């Protein structure tokens, strides 16, 4: 068997993204109950109608049925984030809200009633209004103490119901979404390297404090990182090109360092001193990144990207989607390895799927579904590379295909563009029925689990 | 300043490239005795007139005169190998040659007459003929016990004088020269990958072993590896091309893992499975080769090179870089190249990283200069140097931490490949030929100013 037969198969979803039911329970307001039009949008002083993940696929009452569905699949492995806010709402509070508590400990039991190892994403781009509103997020040191609290929190409650655990998604996506991502309430174009670093930063030490906390809570905890794999391609063999590209790649490479390796990198300290960016270590700092660093590299991939020194190429052997995205399998390959040859430590591919306008149609059978054998394409080879990959002798934990059931985007907060292998029927403009239909994706990637990929062949 | 106080400025030879005295005060042959066309070459039975490494550049009587030269550039380190037939002449010797020792105790006692820190390469592709012949080198373990005495003697002998030792010169080099680099006597048809890996095996414990000795013997000896550094390019975005090229690399790093990391990389096993390859570990090795890994990492640097997933398409190359300059003996020049390796290298392992080969072959002119002396005015091999250490320095302030950098062939010697004085890689030329005439008077080329100005100002004049 070319797969692991401890290979973990599943998918993966944000909470803020599927979940819905904002104002129940004591759920206080996230930065995305502000965000109608999504990372790229606006935000408005208050939440409203418009923004679909005030209801989103309301799996926060649905989700019986829904894992119902992923057990259905085989899944043995589901990602999700607690969402922070559901557990303290203003994020200052100095108890815990129990009835937040109470409902992860009953998604939990369903999942592992079916199976289904939960991965649970600690902050996912969804923190507390009040302390976006109150310190501007994550630029200012005192939300480490937050995040603490938080994370303190829940791995002692979850201890024994929860092994794989992810501290952010995407540190650095503070850089082209402060707001979304690190909290921060400050207009864009006022934010200087600076403060986008030095928040980053606390991300970071913040990861490590967590980190270490969930070492002392339980031993048999796994901590991963996650972030965004992109690998880079020179446009031609001129070495200019290929030095533009290493550059490139180190914009990114430079946070899994400080996961991984537990320090700056040496090729940080140039690009501060170019970019004006003087990090401030808390004294406690340096030893907490250095002895506290992650178990495993956990991560997005959707494509490749072709770089130049001239003064974002379209790289000419690359298919396209209907979405008018560049599809690149081989570079899933390509990064798994690069990542595997840098760190030496097991990958997770976390979020990784193919966006699309699917339409629900009857087929031949008279059943309602969606023919998305674009998908099961697109699926198909991507898997295809991962195997290459562990027969390269990388070690992969596992794969979560993203929006495995039909979620609310993140950039755009819209449902027309659809990753699932479950179609949701709802829409943009948030009307529908709510229901759920399998996919033709759905059963073929159901044959992909229970052969443990062997299928794939 | 940018080039930090402690930096090791030099050149570097071979023993068997320069010395000469290929047969005197007891040495015995080595494979090199009897490489008259080099490694490129056929052996013969025995040492032959037209093998000019027999007479050498007579390093061994003129060291002295040389080493005077070095330090008029202001080497505070220069790299050779110590010969290992001077000292185990057979190499089964159970005591070592007296004369021998004493020689390299009176060489590096010069050097550091002069502030030299001797580099010292334990095995350059000098095995003894006693035990290539009888053992067939590397593909027999005996080598690592004929190994471990030899180093063991000159490590214990130099402890003093010594600092930074290299286990091997490219072990991989067994690849291509099972005679030449492993000492290994069949020939070329004879041999499996699965022969010439287990001889690579070979040597790696006995790197191993030699860095477990080592430290025995000195806690403040540095030991290193030493390797070739070839970076890669894809012709093309195509991510084809660019896995291809990253398997290509894969050939070179897989020893370098080795060394550094302490055991086969993870794409070792789906290669050797492909390859019929299987190493018969002995019970001990793991942990030796896990445990004793290399304080640093060395390397030569001539040139990049460019891969594609499918080359006949250009029917040419392989594979010609469209965008670099060619030496006029036709090698491709690429400093950037230089800059992207080092980066590689340090990203891939974190130590700290030494440039013990680089430098210009070209067919050098003596004439008489204007003020009547005679030199080689050679502005190509000054600008290619200039180019190359610009971008060492670039990498430094990459935040790459580099020991120092080695000049080949510092001094005219005789080429590793074909066994000849005509394409000559010197700051200092030296008056011999192919056919082994001339004074084998020296003469301090236009780059020899140059490059102690480079030396003297510790970098600083390159700006």
């Amino acid at each position: 068997t070319i797969f692991p037969d401890d290979f973990l198969w599943g998918g993966a979803v944000a909470a803020n993204q599927v979940e819905g039911a904002y104002n129940e329970d004591g759920k206080g307001l996230s930065v995305q109950d502000v965000l109608p039009k999504g990372g790229l949008g606006e935000a408005t002083e208050n939440p409203t109608e418009d923004n679909l993940k005030l209801i989103g696929i309301d799996f926060y009452h649905k989700y019986k049925e829904d894992i119902s569905l992923f057990s259905e699949m085989g899944f043995n492995v589901f990602r999700t984030s607690i969402a922070w806010s559901r557990i303290f709402p203003k994020g200052d509070e100095e108890e815990p809200n129990e009835a937040g508590l109470k409902y992860y400990d009953e998604l939990f039991d369903e999942l592992h009633a079916h199976g289904i190892e939960p991965l649970v994403t600690l902050s996912h781009y969804e923190t507390p209004l009040y302390l976006a509103r109150k310190y501007h997020g994550w630029v200012d040191r005192r939300m480490i103490h937050f995040y603490e609290k938080f994370a303190r929190t829940v791995l002692e409650r979850y201890k024994d119901k929860v092994k794989y655990w992810l501290t952010f998604n995407e540190v650095n996506s503070v850089l082209e979404l402060p707001f979304t991502s690190g909290g921060i309430d400050i207009p864009k174009e006022n934010l200087s390297k600076q403060e986008l670093y030095q928040a980053i930063h606390h991300e970071l030490v913040a990861s490590s404090l967590v980190t270490k906390i969930a070492r002392e809570i339980n031993s048999e905890f796994k901590v991963g990182c996650m972030v965004l794999a992109m690998p880079a391609y020179p446009m031609t063999p001129n070495p200019k090109d290929v030095w533009a590209t290493h550059e490139y790649e180190n914009l990114n490479y430079l946070f899994s360092d400080v996961h991984v390796r537990g320090y700056y990198p040496n090729y940080a300290k140039r690009y501060f001193k170019e970019n004006d960016i003087n990090i401030e270590f808390a004294a406690e700092d340096a030893e907490l990144l250095k002895n506290y660093t992650v178990d495993f590299l956990s991560f997005s991939y959707y494509m490749s990207v072709t770089q130049s020194a001239l003064p974002g190429l379209v790289n000419p052997y690359l298919e396209s989607s209907e979405w008018g995205w560049q599809i690149d399998p081989i570079g899933l390959r390509i990064i798994l390895n690069r990542y595997y040859d840098r760190y030496q430590i097991p990958l997770f591919i976390v979020e990784n799927g193919l966006g699309a306008k699917d339409q629900l149609i009857k087929d031949e059978l008279n059943n309602l579904t969606v023919q998305d054998d674009y998908r099961i394409q697109y699926m198909k080879e991507h898997l295809l590379q991962v195997a290459e990959a562990l027969q390269d002798g990388v070690e992969i934990m596992g794969y979560t295909s993203w929006g495995c059931i039909d979620c609310v985007s993140m950039s755009t907060a819209q449902l027309s563009k659809r990753y699932g292998l479950i179609y949701v029927d709802r829409n943009d403009d948030g009307s529908g029925t709510l229901n759920r239909y399998k996919k033709m994706s759905f059963t073929w990637y159901k044959e992909v689990i229970e052969s443990n990929g062997e299928s794939l062949f």
